[PDB]
RNA sequence: UAGCUCACUGAUCGAGCGCUCUUGCGCCGAAGAUGAACGGGGCUAAGCGGUCUGCCGAAGCUGUGGGAUGUAAAAAAACAU
């Protein structure tokens, strides 16, 4: 069972997130955002990586 | 010739009715050659007028980002394109 666990792993349990979602306006489009997830948008002018 | 019948009149019946226009929408006039042939299915509105209010609808206008050309002679920032 150590071998058969190594080579055929069981699906791990899902990471915890809050049960919540929002609908937010960015660059005049509306996205549904759930926390922990990344989305694509219009360039935000004057935004730097790690902001 | 006769004969039938009409115009007109008396009577009966008891509440409307005559001849005129004129709008709107229809009917007939209207019939071809490969096969519904007029978008289709269908609809008495899901057709036609008139009025009220919602919505859909484009590469138009707005929103958020990039480019370029002209001002213009470095940029950057404007405006226009
Ligand atoms: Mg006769
Ligand atoms: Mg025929
Ligand atoms: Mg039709
Ligand atoms: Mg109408
Ligand atoms: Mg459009
Ligand atoms: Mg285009
Ligand atoms: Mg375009
Ligand atoms: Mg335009
Ligand atoms: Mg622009
Ligand atoms: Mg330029
Ligand atoms: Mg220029
Ligand atoms: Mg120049």
């Amino acid at each position: 069972n150590d071998i058969i666990n190594q080579f055929l792993p069981k699906k791990g349990p899902p990471p915890p997130r809050e049960e919540i979602f929002a609908v937010v306006v960015i660059g005049s489009r509306q996205y549904i955002v759930i926390p922990g997830r990344w989305i694509y948008t219009q360039r935000l002018k004057g935004a730097t990586v790690n902001d």
